[PDB]
């Protein structure tokens, strides 16, 4: 029992840190098979950041310009090229701590771990969101771009998140590993809209049920409530609308608990109608919406 | 910016969890050196559990009883022998990932991070507290036992938990890694009383704090308050009493954000007298204590 907002072992992830320099920056970079990854802005200078011309600015740059160091040992460039806002370093030699792995671009409002690095080395490790707004809210300073969000599958590395960029309002914003943004973002000095957010209802209700599990089950009432009379809910309170592809990936937990999909729905909405009157629900004072159903799922029977 | 809860990058922990089965028992172990330290309830069938006596049940056990696995190789158990609730199993090979370790005995109130396994096999990482009366709020299932906590300064792992056991009420209870349980619990099969818990109020300040360097400032007001009138409110509201000690590890804290101890003691006692008014603070509704200080500026300056 309990009820942890956990991330995967970072190890794998740790393995594949580098640090990667080019003139006076320096950033972190994911070193896989024999190819560094890390975010183009390496190239820049604080002068450039405001408009970069990144091909022009990467012209100027020759293999021996991007130090790469794994601790510390220099890895050999041997090749550089430029992939939508990510750099490829191609180094002489495939990292002997390489996992399997692959790239996915996650969709919004699931869930992964986050490495945070500076200069190459691991700080820490949380577990987040990909918000609807294609944001997250993560904890990263000056340095820390080129860290990464990842799932893990058994022995199997994905890793779907490469961190850029703090936006003026606070929150972050990253590429896939083919260094795609998520949502609208650009990797310059501008002020950027993020857009209107909304809280993952099927998440909630993922969490309702991980609740209910866990032994907190004063929200559950005598209510039912219809998918189309729950999302006029959601709508004044900035929820999701919930699905039946959302009611069927909450299958899982509504026949553990015996507990069907709508009569939690009737919870979550008297909830939102409500509020918690200074209750709370597994710790938190507030719906969460980090928690995936294959999270719960997944922390409820222990996978390793 | 940003303020996550953030555990220790796990990797170096990973690398010392192996499997051990005693017969019908299977739990995980910690393999340091030559030695794999586990809880000596491995020893026990379901029926002991009840009132086991430890010393008679370890006489019927010889080290080839004791079958220890790192991940799909088989080690050579050489000597046993228990020390508190632990034993330790003596193997003919030191593990070559042992990190730099040492063993604490942490203090209530203060916090560390969980490599939650099943299986010798690592199945995620959060941070909690050691709450004031000795028990942690985690997340464990059957066969978590064995799980560590611990803490990483630069290249050294300060191991100061081992999962035992959970109580009738959910919480957890473990040792330090000399077999010392924290608290007054015993490992037996029996309801045992945690005693009261109290808010780890320094925790609490340290990260209205981490609030205030990170935006959130609604809560800041124009008053004061002393030492004894907080206490006062934290007798009332079951909150740690405030102490010099605690003011002076606030220190830093008030040096960078300008905010005087009592200053933010009065923020504090205003929050408990009126609550959050439907307001968050760092995306809570509630007042965390899982942040010390230290954690706090290690968060704050990206320490690795
Ligand atoms: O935002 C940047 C640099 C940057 C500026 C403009 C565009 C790009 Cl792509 C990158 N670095 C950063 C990231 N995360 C958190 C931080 N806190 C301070 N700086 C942080
Ligand atoms: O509590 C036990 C077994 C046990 C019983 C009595 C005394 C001792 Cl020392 C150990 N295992 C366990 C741990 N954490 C979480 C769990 N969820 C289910 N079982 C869990």
């Amino acid at each position: 029992s309990g009820f942890r907002k956990m991330a995967f072992p970072s190890g794998k992830v740790e393995g594949c840190m580098v640090q990667v320099t080019c003139g006076t920056t320096t950033l972190n970079g994911l070193w896989l098979d024999d190819v560094v990854y890390c975010p183009r802005h390496v190239i820049c200078t604080s002068e450039d950041m405001l408009n970069p011309n990144y091909e022009d600015l990467l012209i100027r740059k020759s293999n021996h310009n991007f130090l790469v160091q794994a601790g510390n040992v220099q890895l050999r460039v041997i090749g550089h090229s430029m992939q939508n806002c990510v750099l490829k370093l191609k180094v002489d030699t495939a990292n002997p701590k390489t996992p399997k792995y692959k790239f996915v671009r996650i969709q919004p409002g699931q869930t992964f771990s986050v490495l945070a690095c500076y200069n190459g080395s691991p700080s820490g490790v949380y577990q987040c969101a990909m918000r609807p707004n294609f944001t997250i809210k993560g904890s990263f300073l000056n340095g820390s771009c080129g860290s990464v969000g990842f799932n893990i599958d058994y022995d199997c590395v994905s890793f779907c998140y490469m961190h850029h960029m703090e936006l003026p309002t606070g929150v972050h914003a990253g590429t896939d590993l083919e260094g795609n943004f998520y949502g609208p973002f650009v990797d310059r000095q501008t002020a950027q809209a993020a857009g209107t957010d909304t809280t993952i209802t099927v998440n909630v209700l993922a969490w309702l049920y991980a609740a209910v599990i866990n032994g907190d089950r004063w929200f559950l009432n005598r209510f039912t409530t219809t998918l189309n009379d729950f999302n006029l809910v959601a709508m004044k309170y900035n929820y999701e609308p919930l699905t039946q592809d959302h009611v069927d990936i909450l299958g899982p937990l509504s026949a553990q608990t015996g507990i069907a999909v709508l009569d939690m729905c009737a919870s979550l909405k008297e909830l939102l109608q409500n509020g918690m009157n200074g209750r709370t629900i597994l710790g938190s004072a507030l719906l969460e919406d980090e928690f995936t159903p294959f999270d719960v799922v997944r922390q409820c029977s222990g996978v390793t």
